[PDB]
């Protein structure tokens, strides 16, 4: 859906899946186009975004509903319209059009197409509950990490896919972080993968070899799952290419009793690997 | 200002100008040049709409936030976009989200603004974060419920305060409700409350004897939670008045390792007090 103000037309699903959604984020339109870009951190992104562009008479683009020191700023910045998710406590809009501000609220009746994170430290799944939505879980595990110190890129749904809520940890230790998640979502599938990167197949080995086989207990079996086929094409066949390299340096496999699981996780050239006792 | 959805184009000034205003009112787009248009009386505008005429595919138009009622029959009538102008309690938007129609939001006015319930018997808390937002929480849970043939009446942000969800069962048992809210939405924090109303504090004390001592595993502990100061001023002032209550008639506080918490939540004049085990 589009929405006609201020001398431009902004699409919102594009806009949307074209910009960060880590935290709630301002987006600086021109033209229909986006030219800026801020993240919310102790700074709300509506104030990083008029103090670090010039935001007059363009369209800005939020996540979430403005509060009322935002909204006062982004009309004092001179901005010409707002566009925000239906999302918060935020009472900036009302200030917004009652100052000469064009205003409006989407709700996409679709996913909002979050991104995968670059690096897949912790993975979270889950099933079969029709009601709880991936950014439920989402909004959770933000509250947990946060909570206790640790910064966080959280990803629910990534690529739209079900089930998931994918963590990379910026600051603090992972394992630490796992320990906490599993702790507090007793039902929910937890793991932790010590590499994962866009590799070729020779890093891969050079990586697995790094990281992954000194921390292997004999004998071992490797799990493949693949979310979306990239660098692998089946799950069998990235077992079969880990699986190879370890076996051949040379560690035992099991499949029916393995004291290590080695977890193989692949979301198009996206490859991560972990280890599970 | 125009918005494009559901394949048309709707000029909101334009549109706006030739409906009626007396009351809430509803208006059948196509193109989108208006087709037709109800006006609330003992019915809802929506409700007349779409029984009075054929919205599948088409656009509405309407001049509040549509409610849950009105939600559910423009989806289940095939209706694929709605705009409506930001005012009223109506919760609908966010279920139409839900059921694939586009929605928007133009002109908005003031605040959902829901009061506080009168007897909370479930409370659904979640914390600070970019993904969730109250309304939508409680639409769904609204369904969950109304699904299961409980009826409830739900305060999303109640004074606009976050992460916080009000329920007030009024058709099935409330401890069924939590039974079902904390299997189907494990992922958030839901108290139930025994008592809750509006009380001085020696109906308090009575109905803590009542219904909370009763249920208490020695030993036990309070916690509570102050949203709004009211008929108490702190956390402390209800955990000391609750503890005093309790222990004056034999029960044992030990707060380092209680096999019982006793939850209190406070909003203004309202107290409501729950038991949890462990
Ligand atoms: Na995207
Ligand atoms: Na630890
Ligand atoms: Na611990
Ligand atoms: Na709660
Ligand atoms: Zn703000
Ligand atoms: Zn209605």
């Amino acid at each position: 859906m589009k929405v006609s103000l201020a001398g431009q037309t902004v699409d919102v699903k594009k806009i949307l899946n074209e910009i960060p959604k880590r935290t709630v984020t301002a987006a600086l339109l021109e033209g229909g186009e986006i030219v800026a870009v801020e993240e919310a951190d102790d700074e709300h992104a509506e104030r990083k975004l008029v103090r670090r562009h010039d935001v007059e008479g363009k369209v800005v683009f939020v996540t979430a509903r403005p509060c009322l020191y935002c909204a006062r700023e982004l009309a004092e910045a001179g901005v010409a319209g707002v566009v925000y998710l239906g999302r918060g406590r935020g009472l900036g809009p009302y200030y917004l059009a009652r100052s000469g501000v064009e205003v409006v609220e989407v709700h996409p009746d679709e996913p909002l197409g979050y991104d995968p994170v670059d690096r897949l430290d912790v993975l979270l799944t889950f099933g079969g509950n029709p009601y709880l939505t991936e950014e439920d879980v989402a909004a959770r595990v933000y509250c947990l990490l946060t909570g206790r110190g640790f910064d966080a890129d959280i990803a629910p749904a990534p690529e739209n896919l079900s089930g998931r809520v994918e963590i990379m940890v910026t600051r603090g230790d992972p394992d630490e972080a796992v320990e906490l998640l599993k702790e507090e979502l007793p039902v929910f599938r937890i793991r932790r993968f010590l590499i994962s990167g866009e590799f070729d197949r020779d890093e891969l080995r050079e990586r697995i070899l790094e990281d992954i086989e000194p921390r292997i207990l004999d004998p071992f079996a490797v799990r493949a799952r693949i979310a979306r086929a990239g660098a692998f094409s089946s799950s069998r066949e990235a077992e079969v290419f880990i699986g190879d390299v370890l076996t051949s340096v040379g560690r035992e496999v099991n499949l029916n009793d393995p004291r290590t699981v080695v977890t193989v996780d692949v979301l198009g050239p996206r490859v991560s690997v972990g280890v599970e006792k």
